[PDB]
DNA sequence: TCAGACTTCTCCACAGGAGTCAGA
DNA sequence: TCTGACTCCTGTGGAGAAGTCTGA
């Protein structure tokens, strides 16, 4: 639970705004009791000759990854609790996304409850589908009727 | 001179090195005196569906446009004076295009002399072409060879 | 003549997912 | 059982130019 400088969460805010992504997914998970499971994602892109800004990231915020593909890299964050805290702090500053960042906090406080009742997890999934809906979403698969149509069985 | 506020300039300079582009251009300009009228643009792009967030801009600023270009919105600031008290005041704030962003003001101020000498004209077209080597450039066309060529021709 | 309002075009550099896998 | 690291892909939503056309 490391707390961020403001004037470092404001500027963020504004390139997470810009180049950032703020995602949640259903997976397919065979093992899993309800045979999906739910990935919390903060993404940021930024073509790979500018690699270095994301990697200065990485230490800012003290926790995450940088991967490359192709001329492109991307920071990432998906561990739930530096996630939780992490987003927590950055989402009074966003302007774009401060509703899919709601939306991921509302999801992570629900994961316990939601691994019980195949009807409360169906209702997280709806969660999901809305931070989908919120984003420029085009090349999704998985939502909360193909968890239905799952459980349906 | 408008000022503007600090956690204001904060955000706009993480929005702009993100979805932001600060260009410099040499465009054709046959009733001119070199053949050549030097323009400055900052500016941020974003899709159409979220135009208002453009629209909020030209109030908060307190100038520029916004226009339409197929699926994509745009805002614009290309006027002088109100571009070079802007970009002063941001330029701080900047990560990825503060290079840019100073030369752009670096240009705006050497302007009134560059119109003076043929020389001193193409000495800030080099400042042009740095600024888009620094910009991930694509479709450029007219660059301080292109000024050298209408130049050591006449 | 001229800066400044306004339009069009092209090639990515993003965003926003889909997955596989290995060690908890 | 399950999560988080890591890879790969599509389809734009950007960026970064290219232009035309007034008015004073
Ligand atoms: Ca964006
Ligand atoms: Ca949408
Ligand atoms: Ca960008
Ligand atoms: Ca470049």
């Amino acid at each position: 639970n490391t707390k961020y400088n403001k004037e470092f969460l404001l500027y963020l805010a504004g390139f997470v705004d810009s180049d950032g992504s703020i995602i949640a997914q259903i997976k397919p998970n065979q093992s899993v009791k309800f045979k999906h499971r739910l990935q919390l994602t903060f993404d940021v892109t930024q073509k790979t000759q500018r690699r270095w800004f994301l990697d200065k990231l990485v230490d800012e915020i003290g926790v995450g990854y940088v991967a490359d593909s192709g001329s492109v890299s991307k920071y990432r964050l998906s561990e739930i609790k530096p996630l939780h805290n992490f987003l927590t702090q950055l989402q009074p500053f966003l302007k774009l996304k401060q509703k899919q960042a709601n939306l991921v906090l509302k999801i992570i406080e629900q994961l316990p409850s939601a691994k019980e009742s195949p009807d409360k997890f169906l209702e997280v999934c709806t969660w999901v589908d809305q931070i989908a809906a919120l984003n420029d979403s085009k090349t999704r698969k998985t939502t909360s009727e193909t968890v239905r149509a799952v459980l349906d069985s």
